[PDB]
C-alpha cells in the first residue's frame, strides 16, 4: 500500500486520483486516503502529489506513522473519489505547514 500523510490536509489537490489505475482513493472534506487492500502499489501517484504527501507504506516518516492505520480506517467509511477536482481554496497557504493532523475533518 501507499499512504497519504499530513501535508494533504487542507491542500487536497486530488492530482493523485487521476493516475490511479484501481481507483483506491477515498474522500474526506479536507483530506484523501488510500485503501490499503485495493492499492496495487504501482507507485504512480507518489510523483503526482504537489504536496508530496504520498509515501510507500514502508517509507512513511517515523513522525507520520499514524497515517498508515488512519488511511486504512478512513478508507472504510469515506466515499470513493475517482476524478480530479479543484484544490481546496487556500491550499497554497497550507502546503508545507506541519502538524495539520489537528485540522483533519471527518
Ligand atoms: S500506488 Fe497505484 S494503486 Fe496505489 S493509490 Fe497510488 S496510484 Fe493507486
Ligand atoms: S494533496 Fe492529497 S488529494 Fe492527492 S494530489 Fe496530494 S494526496
Amino acid at each position: 500500500a501507499f499512504v497519504v500523510t499530513d501535508n494533504c490536509i487542507k491542500c487536497k489537490y486530488t492530482d493523485c486520483v487521476e493516475v490511479c489505475p484501481v481507483d483506491c482513493f477515498y474522500e474526506g472534506p479536507n483530506f484523501l486516503v488510500i485503501h490499503p487492500d485495493e492499492c496495487i502499489d504501482c507507485a504512480l501517484c507518489e510523483p503526482e502529489c504537489p504536496a508530496q504527501a504520498i509515501f510507500s507504506e514502508d517509507e512513511v516518516p517515523e513522525d507520520m506513522q499514524e497515517f498508515i492505520q488512519l488511511n486504512a480506517e478512513l478508507a472504510e467509511v469515506w466515499p470513493n473519489i475517482t476524478e480530479k477536482k479543484d484544490p481546496l481554496p487556500d491550499a497554497e497557504d497550507w502546503d508545507g505547514v506541519k502538524g495539520k493532523l489537528q485540522h483533519l475533518e471527518r
